[PDB]
């Protein structure tokens, strides 16, 4: 029930590049993550305008950040507009083709890894600090679906049995051993507080 | 043939805020009109994905610099995925409310004029330079319109019999007397390569 795809052959060079780059100031994942929900929210939020009806499938546009210290996970969750299947298989890798040529371009005319944002592939610097993420995803138009990716050239995609989750986006970051003061909630604070102050939607920090 | 309408209460008072106060570096406006030209070429491009025919307005996706010092006018053209009448009516002062409140309160809290994009309200840093701003905007599913505003809390809107223009928006920036730095090549060229140089579609330059 499980459907394996290749990464398009920039993507796969750009995570590779985050991977194997010595680059101390990883904490710059957790604002990329929180701002690609704001965005998710802002479109549902737009749509609703023209069609309120697009909010049966919750009202509320919020994110919230979970941390699991058994799992050594840190889950990011968004009621946003969610995604598609196209979305996953095929249109953000294809949009993202250029978006990391021009990052890589950057990085040898002196750019540092902090900027990828500004190039629409800031999702992948989840891979500074996980080895595995998980994405489950409810668009209003489409099913649930997992995305998968342990960045090796391969990601998966399912539909997803599990509990349903209405609308928006989940991404699960399976994090490295070495990666776990993440899951402390002064650092998720200090994080929050620095890189994404101003995002115009609630962020609730979830205790354990 | 003209429709005039009032502003938000809070937009009108985030414009006599944006008219009022003394603040120098007045060049951020540009940076926030090219990103929202930026922002909607790629709203097209992705469309164009699952819809190829979303491109028979317009192959090209771009961005035209254009100063006039005969009018006295600065004009930014992309060739985005433009906006409908509801847009320029109604929906985009509605998101409008929220950021500017936002806005507003963290100026309080110290923060300075040049984050205004981060609020979703940069388009109207254009009245840090411009007495008047006039946009032509054409989207595939309506007419092209004509939106004007001196914000003195009212904008007009009309359709536009003038010359046709395909798919996106032009925003001419009727500048103030004092301002007329922001029409010459050397100024503009250092104010592009500072705040806008690595945004991924042409920015041309246009000589007079
Ligand atoms: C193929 C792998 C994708 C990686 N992921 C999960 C993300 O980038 C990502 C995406 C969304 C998302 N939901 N709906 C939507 O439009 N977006 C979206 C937002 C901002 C840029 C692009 C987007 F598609 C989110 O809410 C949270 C995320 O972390
Ligand atoms: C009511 C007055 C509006 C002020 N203007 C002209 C702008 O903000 C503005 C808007 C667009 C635009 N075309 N299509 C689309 O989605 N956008 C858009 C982009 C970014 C945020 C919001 C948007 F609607 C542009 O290309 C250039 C602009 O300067």
């Amino acid at each position: 029930e499980v459907e394996t795809f290749a990464f398009q052959a920039e993507i796969a060079q750009l995570m590779s590049l985050i991977i194997n780059t010595f680059y101390s100031n990883k904490e710059i994942f957790l604002r990329e993550l929180i701002s690609n929900s704001s965005d998710a929210l802002d479109k549902i939020r737009y749509e609703s305008l023209t069609d309120p009806s697009k909010l049966d499938s919750g009202k509320e546009l919020h994110i919230n950040l979970i941390p699991n210290k058994q799992d050594r996970t840190l889950t990011i969750v968004d009621t946003g507009i969610g995604m598609t299947k196209a979305d996953l298989i095929n249109n953000l890798g294809t949009i993202a083709k250029s978006g990391t040529k021009a990052f890589m371009e950057a990085l040898q005319a002196g750019a540092d890894i902090s900027m990828i944002g500004q190039f629409g592939v800031g999702f992948y610097s989840a891979y500074l600090v996980a080895e595995k993420v998980t994405v489950i995803t409810k668009h209003n138009d489409d099913e649930q679906y997992a995305w998968e990716s342990s960045a090796g050239g391969s990601f998966t995609v399912r539909t997803d049995t599990g509990e349903p989750m209405g609308r928006g986006t989940k991404v699960i970051l399976h994090l490295k051993e070495d990666q776990t003061e993440y899951l402390e909630e002064r650092r998720i604070k200090e994080i929050v507080k620095k890189h994404s102050q101003f995002i115009g939607y609630p962020i609730t920090l979830f205790v354990e």
